[PDB]
């Protein structure tokens, strides 16, 4: 059992590189658009305090150059949505997979495909974290690196990124352009909500440990669905709610333990603590799979 | 500090899936020859005690179903290399990449494309155990997945996926069908080697913890490379070899920090513990990233 990002070769074919002056970063071509961060029309002072539509509308199509690998393509348009730009080029990309813009909503997971350039760097799963952050691995120019999820030949976009917060922890937007989180696109220090633990996901990784032949933690203690939220709540879990109980599901058939015997066992684990023994070969309780996830490589 | 697969692209583009009869494994499709484990040969029973010989003699080209999704690759020559296949096709395929086959050692890591059905399902960061096992995510029909490294446009291809062993970790070989360790592509009870923590993993950790500045561990001793190999496996910790010292140069010229002189930081960590605090956040000790990963990550490679 491992943490498994998708596939990423129907997005790095879709990997370009942006530049607007001094500043380069990365954008993502489908079809006949390529979309990137807007503060690729930045300078460096600009940047500290931006007022990006008075600076777009200073700007002209060929002010920006994109390279496909060594071919530069041909900007005949740009518009901005939100803080993402959208620049048309002369050429469709051939390798556009199917794909679909969404929303994700947080404790869900995703794969990044870290680029530098335009040109792919690695691959790593994410989840959006419940105050809107994401705990990345991003360096300078991966901006425009995205995220995504793939059912069935599908590429769903999800999130593209912008930067990294003095804690080190990382803010992005939808393809769409809208932040995940209370965050803006402007070169200041910014803190993030306190974070909270993503519980139905702490859940599906203790039943993964268990399809996995450990058993520790188990005991035959019982609770109910409001008792467990309120040892939760205490912990700085976020609430279980009974639409997770039933997501839950099929890894409790599966395993023969009831969802709420899984919750007896994550609150001693919460008040007991692991005593220095190890779940999965983690130290710590683990929340970036969801159900799904565990499902998907388990089974 | 986390895991980071490379980009798989250009090895999804190399994946089919072959079949001898009911039994559909994957395969790596270079230029104009297939690559996949040998016991696709093989029914359900006679996989217990397989004479692998005698099963390909009983094989023709025509007994070989190779499909790039659903579109069917004649085969038109058949040899058997060690514990692989070698399907001579009459199609050269256009997506490979440039490549080479390496073997790689113990703690190396690469990315494995676990794929079912010569479909790619998912990618991860995998590292060669001592005791020459992988800590993998396997299911029935990934046979024939392969794990690679890439450098600069060259996939080097250094494992291919041949079983499990009962206690839930996999075994392998290069892709030269040669195994790591010393299992047999038999479905017989075998069992791994007892295993050790990857001493110059370890190192290229503590590296990293120093180069983001949680340096607390660094103290005022040294060693020699043959007192610390002598300690180091009274706790369970792999030997040092010369070629260990000479890749965590690269880290130790950027930290400053010599590397006899980490190795005599990781002794003292070793026989006194952490005392409670903490490398990374980790209360552990990591042991599957290598001084290329951590490089890797800190640069934009
Ligand atoms: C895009 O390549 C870059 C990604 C950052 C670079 C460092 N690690 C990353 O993930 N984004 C930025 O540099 C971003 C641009 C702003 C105009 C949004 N700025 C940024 O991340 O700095 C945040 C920050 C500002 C001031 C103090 C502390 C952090
Ligand atoms: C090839 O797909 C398969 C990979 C196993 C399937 C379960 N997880 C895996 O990694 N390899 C075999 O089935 C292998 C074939 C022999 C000729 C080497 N036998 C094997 O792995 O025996 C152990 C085992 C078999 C089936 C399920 C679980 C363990």
């Amino acid at each position: 059992f491992r943490k498994m990002a998708f596939p990423s070769g129907k997005v790095e074919g879709c990997m370009v590189q942006v530049t607007c002056g001094t500043t380069t970063l990365n954008g993502l071509w489908l079809d006949d658009v390529v979309y990137c961060p807007r503060h690729v029309i930045c300078t460096s002072e600009d940047m500290l305090n931006p007022n990006y539509e008075d600076l777009l509308i200073r700007k002209s199509n060929h002010n920006f150059l994109v390279q496909a690998g060594n071919v530069q393509l041909r900007v005949i348009g740009h518009s901005m949505q939100n803080c993402v730009l959208k620049l048309k080029v002369d050429t469709a990309n051939p390798k556009t997979p199917k794909y679909k813009f969404v929303r994700i909503q947080p404790g869900q997971t995703f794969s990044v495909l870290a680029c530098y350039n335009g040109s792919p760097s690695g691959v790593y799963q994410c989840a959006m974290r419940p105050n809107f952050t994401i705990k990345g691995s991003f360096l300078n120019g991966s901006c425009g690196s995205v995220g995504f999820n793939i059912d069935y030949d599908c590429v769903s976009f999800c999130y593209m990124h912008h930067m990294e917060l003095p804690t080190g922890v990382h803010a992005g937007t939808d393809l769409e352009g809208n932040f995940y989180g209370p965050f803006v696109d402007r070169q200041t220090a910014q803190a993030a909500g306190t974070d909270t633990t993503i519980t139905v996901n702490v859940l599906a990784w203790l039943y993964a440990a268990v399809i996995n032949g450990d058993r520790w933690f188990l005991n035959r203690f019982t609770t109910t669905l409001n008792d467990f939220n309120l040892v939760a709540m205490k912990y700085n879990y976020e609430p279980l709610t009974q639409d997770h109980v039933d997501i839950l599901g099929p890894l409790s058939a599966q395993t023969g333990i009831a969802v709420l015997d899984m919750c007896a066992s994550l609150k001693e684990l919460l008040q007991n603590g692991m005593n220095g023994r190890t779940i999965l070969g983690s130290a710590l309780l683990e929340d970036e799979f969801t159900p799904f996830d565990v499902v998907r490589q388990c089974s």
